[PDB]
């Protein structure tokens, strides 16, 4: 590879991974609000699931939670 | 949950969601670097493998590159 | 490495491929089972959902499923 | 659902979950054959990456490497 071609890859990996850094931050900040959820008395795993759900689609999923329940009952579940 | 843990979990909540716009412009001005990259006619496969593995222990890369080929050797590959 | 060693090897290679041809083999028949429910009016995605919480403990997700109600009713959901 | 669609759904999920054993037993099998390899002195997490590369097209692979090799010496890797 020539020298711009050098430099350009330089500044690519150089780039991407000052916002890996800035990604690794946030990621972190993310951890230190669970913390502080936990030492206030709250089930991470829970919020966890609250943050991923606010993220989907609410039709689809009591659509889905729906039939879920449907089949359940259909299958004899108790 | 009484007034003060309603209003500790909707501050929970609503940070780790201020933190996850934050995560996703941060993911997108990656993509953008990429595909910047694309554009100057560098393999962005390649790109991304090489930020991958600029974040292992380089001993412990090589040292298993190098039984991995032994091993191929071993089982005779061509 | 010697002649014993190679050996060993091998034979670890062969008997690995060979199970996971077996293992290639079954998940294509749960994909042909599924392919079948698809033709008799089922809702796959949901089908294995259903197959995948029939793993689980089903205590602890329904208590983790109450929490989670419990949350999301706190922090003013509709 | 009809007591057809009953019969069905039940169906389908005991075939599935038949199914499942039988990968959960081909898997224990190929533990069981790491856990042999381990005995007699190999490297496991190297012929895990032997097994899985052995599945890769191997030109596109050798050329990754050699573009990878490229990038990582026009960056000055050392």
């Amino acid at each position: 590879l020539n020298s711009t071609a050098q430099g350009q890859l330089k500044s690519i990996i150089e780039r991407v991974e000052r916002l890996e850094v800035e990604k690794a931050e946030i990621m972190e900040q993310i951890k230190e609000v669970y913390a502080e959820a936990k030492g206030n008395g709250f089930d991470v795993k829970v919020l966890k699931k609250v943050v991923r759900i606010r993220k989907q689609d609410r039709a689809k999923r009591q659509e889905e939670d729906a039939i879920l329940d449907l089949y359940l009952s259909a299958i004899g579940e108790i």
